């Protein structure tokens, strides 16, 4: 009676943790489809979920840490969200702590979306006529040759520069995605999407 | 391509199918324990779900129809809670209209569990003061013997009546837990949770 309800327990966590995988593969493919309504429902689900689990492996908080990174990314251009119990904080400002906080390689990869998404944390301010706030973000940001050309941006209030054309959202988001693909083809083998494919596949 | 993205949605389908049924059985677990935050929580899990499922086959509905009934029972105190579109539909109203619409027998204990619910739905209103309101569930429920009785005591005005110690809140929660302990019986053999009890045992 009281070893019963224990073994239940025990066992709903390792369903959620099965759902949490499977739901952090549905969410990074949707990201990189640009599934847009998709990932707002899935990423809805893994709250959820992530919610209902106590305990946590060290390979669960690098997943949830990849959910919440993709979610503060696409969230990058709607200035009014707020991640952090800390109002200032933009959301790509949020998506920068997360990416410097996986336990992952520091590879050219790496570097390279951690720089275009601190160059686009301050030109998504400019783009909103928020100048004052564009240097809010740079000093909290930096904490040079680009450090100095980017102060001088925000000084001139050029929102439309070449700069942020050549270090483009878009090329933000492209090299995000290459990323994901690691992602995907990482978890495509968790034990939900799995055992799906394979009543998928006996059906063909 | 074209086709891998199908085989994929398929997939996730599935995976959402197992998710749904595992999800009813925490919750009616949930419920017959009594466990309230639990409860709440899961019920959040199956909503999501839910919203990210298009094809729902008739099991899948009668499954939903569980959780909704379980959740509109557990708010049948709540008053404030408004679950359809008419604003004037109280929570225990809400729950009798699905108890009416599962695809179920309609045994002893069936018709047990209805007539418990139509005094409640007009007790909990006598028991907040609100004795007109009490009368507009009484017309919008019946739509005798106890239906006169029921008038007499709303027109009287006396909310502590020995009639709703009989008829009681806590034997209507009590024939409702022996249902989801049939409920319970039948779902504990879904694929999801069957393939976690199991891991938990090989570890014992
Ligand atoms: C807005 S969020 O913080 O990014 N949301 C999650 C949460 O647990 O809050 C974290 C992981 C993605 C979904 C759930
Ligand atoms: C308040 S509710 O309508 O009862 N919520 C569900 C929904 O889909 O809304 C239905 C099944 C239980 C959880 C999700």
């Amino acid at each position: 009676e009281e070893e019963d309800a224990g073994l239940v327990a025990e066992a709903e966590a390792v369903a959620a943790g099965w759902m949490l995988d499977f739901l952090c593969l549905s969410l990074c493919r949707a990201f990189r489809d640009g599934r847009s309504e998709d990932f707002r429902r899935t990423r809805n689900s893994a709250e959820a979920i992530i919610h209902g689990l106590s305990s946590l492996t060290a390979c669960q908080l690098r997943t949830i840490y990849i959910c919440q990174f993709l979610t503060r990314i696409a969230a990058g251009k709607t200035l009014d969200a707020q991640f952090e119990n800390d109002e200032r904080i933009t959301p790509l400002e949020s998506a920068l702590m997360i990416w410097g906080s996986i336990e992952k390689e520091h590879d050219k990869l790496h570097e390279e979306i951690q720089n275009l998404i601190k160059i686009q944390a301050i030109a998504v301010c400019m783009e909103n006529g928020n100048f004052k706030e564009a240097e809010e973000v740079f000093e909290r940001i930096f904490g040079m040759p680009f450090k100095s050309k980017l102060l001088m941006i925000i000084s001139q209030k050029d929102t439309f520069h070449s700069f942020f054309q050549h270090f483009s959202y878009n090329h933000m988001m492209e090299k995000i995605k290459s990323y994901v693909n690691y992602v995907l083809s990482e978890k495509s083998s968790t034990f939900l999407m799995k055992a799906a494919a394979k009543v998928v596949e006996s059906k063909r």
